[PDB]
């Protein structure tokens, strides 16, 4: 029996980590998610500079989830190069860091400072694209000719094997002509489907005020919210791209929903809103309900059962 | 109290079927017509009979629904005879939803109508947001479309109508969809919004998908979409004040409507709780949102539509 992952140079304990964000912005975040079970760790998304991030309240706990409009607040890019260069244990697991350059320049001028410490330490990098929260500054996945400038220009720059964060899509179109970008370029060897559903709104009926202060209440939604649109997503992209994999990202709180995402064609599988609610103790809990599961199917391996959903058509 | 005056009508409450559900046949709107609903709407037509996706094409779920439905309807010769002949309009006023899968063929359908809205005052809801039909992407996602659409509609209907609009995620998409919106003033109402498009659902006991159509893929509903139909609601709010927006999404209750209306909803739709729950839920929604009022002091819905407050 094993939860084990071997991928993009690196063999993975297990398939869990965190998603981009929770549990990953200070060195303590890191370090507790470094002690924690969890196959790999992702830090916050970073800018050149420490960014202070949007007036709180900028997140709000929901039974179904959470919304969320944090503004990318981080220690920037050097914490975060340092963290990854000097301590971080590679002997415990593998390490990823999100960027989220606010323009192709700045997220070029970011891979640029991670190239040798890439060459160096085998840290991987995960391009967000899908940023909801910074005002003024929509989703760089819902343009595909700006996501063409970011690939081509980040892959010139880094030139090394990443990944990229993308927005959930809702039409098949979209599918389609997202898939052709990220298929004409062949350093991008995995894609994280999915971030959160940009700018929904959630209201207190008691005071009748929005719940969170940045941009009237319009934040992204995470969670139980989100679970069969990330599935649609990381199933969709396992299809069309035949030779990148597929990280799961949205509504993972349990073993059966991890192993969901595992057959819809998940190599990783990220835990956002959970995590918050429940601490880095949760790797265990999802470590033993998915071998658990496994057990009951007559699984041995993940590749055994890994985009093997079953369709009716 | 619970009235709405708009669009030369007046409702009885804010509450209607969302449209496709509970208003195929003559029997299903017989019954939202009896029921305690402020209005109905017909099932999304086509010039012709559609028989639709195959089955399971609709799964229930503890958080909503999954629907890839395919446009099953009795086609547009009969929601016509339905609004011109049976149609109590004593009763409450009637919407029917035309979904024609081409322009060409929904300027056919709009034109029929014309006659039964002057004579009648059946009001035509225009479908742009359909997730479910193999090759027809929703035209509400590309506003290029989006216009060709309303331009030939505007033309061949000339009389007041409403867009049944797909969720969008993107502040620069509201921007946009709105601008495009503001530019056919007979578009005098919007409604967000219909099903959040593609999503997929897995049973982890048979590892299978749950609906048959498009490798298991179909639109959201009930409590998975009611922050993006309240979040859409309010910035059509704000960004078309010279038109109404219906509200459609995750609407369970009474304090679920409120949101809604609160948000900027004039009427207030109703799909997967009713595809639970049945008519009857419509005497429970007028009863809780009053409730609701009472414990406010409201008096009235304008008392507190588009009234959400803000910390910015
Ligand atoms: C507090 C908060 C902060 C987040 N910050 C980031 C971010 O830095 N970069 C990123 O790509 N995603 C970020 N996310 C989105 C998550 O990585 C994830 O895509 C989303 O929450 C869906 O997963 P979930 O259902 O497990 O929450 C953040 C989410 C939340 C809840
Ligand atoms: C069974 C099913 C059929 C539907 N058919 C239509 C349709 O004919 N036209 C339309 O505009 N929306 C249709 N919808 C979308 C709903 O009108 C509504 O926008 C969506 O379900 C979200 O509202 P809810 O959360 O109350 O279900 C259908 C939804 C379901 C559940
Ligand atoms: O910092 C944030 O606001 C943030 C970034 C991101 O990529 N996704 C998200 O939900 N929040
Ligand atoms: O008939 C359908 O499948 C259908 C149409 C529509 O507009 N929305 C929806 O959820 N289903
Ligand atoms: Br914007
Ligand atoms: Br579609
Ligand atoms: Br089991
Ligand atoms: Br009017
Ligand atoms: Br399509
Ligand atoms: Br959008």
């Amino acid at each position: 029996m094993s939860l084990k992952v071997n991928i993009l140079g690196h063999e993975f304990s297990n398939p869990f980590m965190n998603a981009a964000g929770v549990l990953c912005t200070t060195e303590e975040d890191l370090r507790r998610m470094t002690e924690s079970e969890s196959g790999s760790l992702i830090g916050k998304s970073c800018t050149l500079a420490p960014r202070t991030g949007n007036p709180e309240p900028r997140y709000f706990g929901l039974p179904l989830g959470s919304i969320n409009s944090m503004g990318l607040p981080n220690l920037g890019v050097d914490f975060y190069l340092s963290y990854a260069a000097q301590t971080h244990d590679y002997s415990r697991k593998p390490l990823f860091l999100s960027m989220s350059g606010l323009s192709v320049e700045e997220s070029v001028e970011m891979v640029k400072k991670l190239v040798p410490i890439t060459k160096e330490k085998g840290t991987i990098l995960e391009l967000n694209l899908s940023c909801p929260n910074v005002p003024g500054k929509p989703q760089v996945g819902y343009d595909f000719d700006t996501t063409r400038t970011y690939l081509q220009k980040v892959s010139e720059a880094y030139g090394l094997p990443f990944g990229v964060k993308m927005p959930p899509y809702f039409d098949i179109a979209h599918f389609d002509m997202a898939a052709a970008v990220l298929n004409d370029f062949p350093l991008v060897k995995f894609i994280t489907c999915v971030n959160s559903i940009g700018n929904g709104l959630v209201i207190d009926p008691a005071n009748e005020t929005v719940v969170i202060k940045p941009k009237q209440g319009f934040g992204g939604l995470g969670g139980k919210y989100v679970l069969p649109t990330a599935l649609a997503n990381v199933n969709a992209f396992f299809r069309r791209c035949p030779d990148k994999l597929v990280f799961g990202c949205g509504g993972v709180y349990s073993g059966e929903e991890a192993f969901l995402h595992i057959l819809a064609g998940a190599s990783m599988v990220q835990v956002g809103t959970a995590l918050h609610d429940e601490g880095p103790i949760i790797f265990a809990r999802l470590n033993k309900e998915l071998q658990e599961i496994m057990t009951n199917k007559g699984y041995k391996t993940l590749d055994e059962f890994r985009g093997r959903v079953k369709t009716m058509d």
